[PDB]
């Protein structure tokens, strides 16, 4: 419940300072948003033209996210490849938020999970698993 | 397998649209409020978090009196936001030490501790006091 949800929020958050973890479900969350963070400080250039090739409204189909993305992994996935999806996600989201319509967003989380669990997860399992992600990029 | 997938998203858009100043959901807002409180309150006292956390050695042996034994002096004048904030601090320190000792079943422990004082000791304040809600209002 709330209060509990709180603490572990907060105690994931004060262990990640130091680099330790409340769990490995919260390592691969913090090294996750980590390799966001960095991703898009790497490449704040392409991280540009990657969302500005997406105008969302509440008309745009699904089907048509996925092509977009599909233009991501035109290379077949690495964990980098993944990283720059959920940063796509993420700023999909803030514009969603930038124009008024943040109702937006609960619909782009489901996009994201239906093409992770579709396409990626298999490759995910193949590759060592979220917890291979943590020790390769944590 | 695609819950904790799903999990994922949500934690990492979470995260995108706290760095925007939005929120996911409203215990979002608490939970980002309430880890940069911690952060001011471990930068404005310092002096007096240092040498807290020079002063602590615990054991796998600590018992939950002992805890409630020391957050009630934190406690003892009143409950504020500001002492809640310190509360959760103090908690975090703990835990580090604990990891820092290699001490990792501690950790849930304290955790637990924190979840038993918070609903069976600061819960009704809180209440009283307008929620997490109002904290946000307050200190987001
Ligand atoms: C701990 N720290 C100090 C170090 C963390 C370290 C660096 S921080 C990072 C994070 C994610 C990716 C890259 C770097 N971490 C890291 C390092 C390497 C990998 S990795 O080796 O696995 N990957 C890549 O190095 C890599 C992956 C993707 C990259 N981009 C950049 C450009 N972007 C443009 C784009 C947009 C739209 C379409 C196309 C397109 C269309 C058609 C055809 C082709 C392309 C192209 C596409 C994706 C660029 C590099 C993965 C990770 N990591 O996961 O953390
Ligand atoms: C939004 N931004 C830009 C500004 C946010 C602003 C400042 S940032 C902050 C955060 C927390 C507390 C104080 C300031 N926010 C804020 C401001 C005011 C309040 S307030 O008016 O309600 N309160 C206090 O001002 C206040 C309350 C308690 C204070 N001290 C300092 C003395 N110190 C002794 C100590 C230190 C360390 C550990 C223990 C300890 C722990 C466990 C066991 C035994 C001992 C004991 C603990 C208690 C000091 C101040 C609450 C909050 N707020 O909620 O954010
Ligand atoms: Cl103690």
């Amino acid at each position: 419940q709330s209060n509990r949800e709180l603490v572990v929020d907060f105690l994931s958050y004060k262990l990640s300072q130091k680099g330790y973890s409340w769990s490995q479900m919260a390592a691969v969350k913090q090294a996750l948003r980590e390799a966001g963070d960095e991703f898009e400080l790497r490449y704040r250039r392409a991280f540009s033209d990657l969302t500005s090739q997406l105008h969302i409204t509440p008309g745009t189909a699904y089907q048509s996210f996925e092509q977009v993305v599909n233009e991501l992994f035109r290379d077949g996935v690495n964990w980098g490849r993944i990283v720059a999806f959920f940063s796509f996600g993420g700023a999909l989201c803030v514009e969603s938020v930038d124009k008024e319509m943040q109702v937006l967003v609960s619909r782009i989380a489901a996009w994201m999970a239906t093409y992770l669990n579709d396409h990626l997860e298999p490759w995910i399992q193949e590759n060592g698993g979220w917890d291979t992600f943590v020790e390769l990029y944590g």
